[PDB]
């Protein structure tokens, strides 16, 4: 035992193991179990990071501090490192001699408790031959006879998958469920532990820093439990603050440092909103109007959703915003979204919904159910939002997906979550959801029969309503109708496309000038309300790019020249040059 | 009592030692009593306390603060969910019976199907119930169980398969939290094979997982929500008089959930549409949420009564429930505030006054 | 990678569970950073807190190698940890840290490297820097919750274009030394820009570097015939083009005439329908000229008409004339809605999941190709 276990009273008394705060009921049972006539061995079972070891060792602390029932007073708790019982072995029989020697020592002390953490690891030692499991074979009678007292500890999952197969062991200890504290209990736990962080990091925490670490961690960090989750924030903020005095920036850790840390851990930005990001955001609405012409209202809706979220007036558990972009083809429905993600500097997660035409294609978003082929793959959607929690999520031509696929978004739009096939949750609260569609267009573009042409603008009233179930629609922030582009827009579109052409040419060492007459001509020639801005690229392709490709490819316009294009008036034909 | 209670509440061990353990812990418990110098014998009440602790169930509520918490549970919920009183009452009645002891031998605390128009707090009330009671909410978006084979994610892969150690997500959630509110959202979206899992739960309080262990739902409140019948509810009839289609919505529910399912529910509660009175309450609720969000930035907010009356009058839509009201709040209050909070006077300001004129019915703003 | 290290240091500086885990896509510099810190410590490019501390890199294979008998592994494992605990100013670094979870427990037991490490991380006794990909982190580290709680995940993203150029400028001298080459400024900038435009299934820090290394390696085989030269943008372009399959610079050579005469080689084979020939010929020329569509296909043209008029023959002849692969897809075989899974594959969990997807594999194998979809109206 001398070099296999740790005397926890000795440790708790001299170095300290950090105080245990609260957990009155947890200890009440542990003691009542330890006080039983037989099988007086509690097992602390729970979610990782809830204080299972904190309690098991915390008991040693209470004993050395005298804060125990006299029954427990003066008893010694020893923690066993089973790794050391194997490190000292090699051939047959040495393990058992060593293992039993420790048991004899516990029996001889008579007033001691052994603590075995990771209790599910006591299964082992036997190998090659085996059948002698250690875990049960060397201790079943020790536990059932009351000769020794053992406190164990385990993760709830390990407990059911491993620590629960051996019924004989399952029967020999009383399980105590350690659940995670609530907000207040977490705050008091921090206050009790706080002096150790302040002492370790040479920092001090404000009342708000502590209050906030708990509330913020709960809201933003969701893969850990409260008592160790809020601590990471406090400890991390401490470690960060400790790196300031290096430039003499000695300071108290305040709520501002906590928010910076939570924001970094959760990858959700929070303080830059007060800095230059105010202008990046302020100007967002206009940068996008230089890329998508017309459609200002779509730009505003996106811009507004983002501003509210950055302002802090977002929702508590919804995507940044979620609206469907409907309209005629070639009017900037996907273009504004692509540009939004560029303007914001964030990842664009683009899915083509045309690929999800069968009901069973949902498995590509979620992953196969356990037990199936594609299980370890995970889901493509849930994974995309996990790697990039701050993103623009674009679902192109959503009306092409099998309609049951839309059901996947009900919980996304409403709770910001989606659960993958491993049970992990996607978190969409920092994702802008944009879905585009051509629903209703075929109808809006149809001519009616009669003397008076009917106004078919109520496409929203039929196709959008028939395609998207009421519960889907009622979760959208908006349904935004993109219009056909006007001729004023076409002129802007043509200018835009010519610039794109100029850039491709600049990269080849040549440049292009187009006269205004030539531009107006191309705009006038290509406009077709029905196809939006889509054909303008073809008009440019035929009137400017084809001529240029011949000049670029066969030597007429290569190194040494530039091309000027002008329109004549007689034929309205374009000129070219060098 | 140790013997007859252990067989009812402790189900992972055989009787000899299962009952002795109750006796032994009760013994130890009583042994730790005369430290206060109060000598004890072990009565039925001490046995019941031990079983309650071993089985992870509630003991006796009348002398507890739980008595008061339970007594006015309906009142607190009515402050969060307006209207739909009958749903609130059904939930609290089932709970009271269970704590009263007038429960079921082997069934969930109660089992309800929440049906009705959208935007009505079918989900909202369940979420608040778990908060009001202080217990874990176990959620399961049923839209994610659309294929016959998705059942294995609820109960785990069969042994020997790639998803065998993961276990089931449902049985594990229940095992970890035996006393909980279990919410199955949009249950009608799940593949019907899923309902077969629910039928046995509703009748026995239990599911066997892929490890052969059982989840005990005896202390779980089971609420599942649905939109079955909504498209029909919102349909307008042909004629001069619009018809009440709630009767057809039920026909839709009865086609999705077969008699075998329906007979295992304690109730099917058809939630009604929200009234204008409710909207006024809803608007105040949303404004308060806004005020809280603003307080977090150090900004106070006043909204006049007329501004409230107007927002409520503007946003009400009987068919869409309360969800649109939040849209009204975003456009009339949050957007203006975001600009002031982000680029203007409220950054280090801290105050905003909102009222409207009568001539334009436009809102005021500013520090 | 200043911020990536700032966080790593802040994690190492924590009181407990001060073990950063570097998680990211492959080829993004995760291990470059962990080794980079050892480099910075030695060079004095780190806070005094890290200064003078030793980072050791663990060979899991040598730790497990030879551990026969019951107890040798456990002994070696513990000896290592003891040595680290007695150093008091060291950090252990583990590549592919998810593999520690698979350390050899001898038999049916659970005593292995992860179970033996856990208490020393919780206690703050030792410091470990881990490294794993987002996929290995998800399928391995994410599952062992207790171990995962002892690491602080650092999210390492792919660098920008400007950042990639800068790492090349820093790394460059070693490629120059290794290959006996020198790289021009244009060569470096282009490796990054071109790799971004043309090389898929890789991340920048690696993608640009791979081009620099190969181009250096190409030039390394020139002064064997004493064709000594530097690596210019043209050589970088050639290397990327090897992968991209359509060079932007060779278009200026004999390729100009191969392309110029394309229209006539096709007119002599397909008669009438000159307009189809022109449509195809022009699309290619623009694409080779550089007047492409940035992200769209070379061109997409529906050929409609009476039978026996050369609609598929001209496309077949095009692929022949160009010297490129013809990918054929008979649309009549996709006569039903569900037949789409033949083109892209079955969803995960379904029979045939690992069979592939005919269209996506055809295109992936042959990036430069003519894709012909016969009788599209029959799909
Ligand atoms: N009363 C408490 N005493 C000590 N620690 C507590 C307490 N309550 C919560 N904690 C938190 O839990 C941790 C205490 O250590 P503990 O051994 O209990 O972890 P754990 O719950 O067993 O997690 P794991 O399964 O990974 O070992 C600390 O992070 C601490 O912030
Ligand atoms: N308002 C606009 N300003 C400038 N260019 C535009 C505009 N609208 C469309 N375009 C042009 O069309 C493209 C933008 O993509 P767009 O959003 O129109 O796709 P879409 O609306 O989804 O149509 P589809 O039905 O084919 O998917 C760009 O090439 C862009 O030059
Ligand atoms: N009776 C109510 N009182 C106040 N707010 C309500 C009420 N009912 C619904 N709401 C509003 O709805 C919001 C939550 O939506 P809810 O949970 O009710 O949708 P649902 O019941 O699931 O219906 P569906 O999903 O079919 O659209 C609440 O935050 C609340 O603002
Ligand atoms: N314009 C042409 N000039 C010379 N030969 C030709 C022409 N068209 C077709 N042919 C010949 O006739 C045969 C059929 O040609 P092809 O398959 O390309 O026509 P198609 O448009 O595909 O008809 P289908 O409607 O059946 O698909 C080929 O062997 C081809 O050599």
């Amino acid at each position: 035992m001398e070099n296999f276990t740790t005397n926890l009273n000795q440790l708790a008394r001299v170095g300290g193991i950090d105080p245990l705060i609260g957990r009155e009921k947890e200890l009440e049972r542990a003691i009542q179990v330890l006080c039983r006539r037989r099988k007086n061995n509690p097992l602390l079972v729970g979610e990782s990071g809830v204080g299972k070891t904190a309690i098991a060792e915390g008991l040693a602390w209470r004993i050395v501090q005298g804060d125990v029932p006299e029954v427990m007073a003066d008893c010694t708790i020893y923690s066993l490192d089973i790794g050391s019982l194997l490190a000292g072995t090699k051939y047959r029989g040495d393990f058992e001699k060593r293992f039993k020697a420790l048991l004899k020592q516990l029996e001889q002390d008579t007033n001691s408790i052994l603590f075995i953490d990771e209790i599910h690891t006591i299964i082992g030692a036997g190998a090659a031959s085996g059948g002698q499991v250690d875990a049960a074979n060397l201790i079943k009678p020790l536990l059932s006879s009351g000769k020794i007292r053992v406190i164990g500890s385990t993760t709830y999952q390990e407990f059911s998958n491993i620590f629960e197969k051996d019924r004989a062991l399952a029967r020999r200890f009383q399980k105590i469920d350690i659940t995670e504290p609530s907000i207040e209990e977490t705050v008091q736990i921090i206050n009790g532990l706080k002096p150790k962080y302040e002492a370790h990091h040479d920092v001090r925490y404000t009342a708000k820093a502590v209050r906030a670490a708990v509330e913020l961690a709960v809201k933003y960090i969701n893969d850990r439990h409260l008592p160790d989750k809020a601590i990471d924030v406090i400890d991390e903020a401490g470690a960060r603050a400790r790196l300031m005095p290096v430039s003499k920036r000695k300071k108290t850790v305040n709520v501002a440092d906590i928010e910076s840390v939570v924001a970094r851990i959760a990858r959700i930005p929070e303080k830059s909103v007060s800095q230059s990001d105010r202008d990046t955001l302020k100007n967002l609405g206009d940068r996008l109007k230089m890329l998508v012409f017309g459609q200002d209202k779509a730009i505003e809706a996106l811009t507004e959703a983002i501003k509210m979220a950055r302002a802090g007036l977002g929702h508590e558990h919804k995507p940044v915003g979620s609206f469907l972009f409907a309209g005629p083809t070639g009017v900037g429905k996907t273009e504004v979204t692509v540009q939004l993600s560029k303007a914001l500097g964030i990842e664009l997660l683009r899915f083509d919904m045309s690929e999800y035409m069968e009901r069973h294609t949902v498995s590509r978003l979620i992953g196969a159910p356990p037990g199936y082929v594609g299980f370890d793959q995970g889901g493509l959607l849930t994974d995309a939002v996990i790697k990039h929690p701050h993103a623009v999520l674009l679902l192109d031509e959503i009306e092409k997906a099998h309609p049951d696929v839309f059901n996947i978004l009900l919980q996304v739009m409403d709770n910001g979550t989606l659960t993958d096939n491993n049970g992990r949750k996607a978190d969409f609260r920092n994702v802008v959801l944009v879905m585009t569609t051509n629903a209703g267009v075929r109808e809006t573009e149809r001519k009616s029969i009669g003397l008076i042409h009917q106004d078919n603008s109520t496409d929203a009233m039929e196709e959008i309503k028939k395609i998207f179930t009421p519960e889907f629609r009622n979760r959208l922030d908006n349904i935004i109708w993109f219009d056909h582009l006007s001729t004023d827009v076409i002129h802007q579109v043509v200018d835009k496309f010519i610039v794109e052409l100029q850039v491709q040419l600049d990269q080849k060492g040549v440049s292009l000038e187009v006269s205004q007459e030539a531009r107006n001509w191309l705009a006038e020639k290509g406009y077709d309300r029905a196809m939006g801005a889509r054909p303008m690229a073809r008009v440019i392709q035929d009137n400017l790019k084809k001529p240029l490709a011949n000049e670029l490819l066969f030597g007429s316009l290569v190194d040494g020249g530039q091309v000027t294009v002008a329109l004549d008036k007689e034929k309205n034909e374009l000129t070219y040059g060098f």
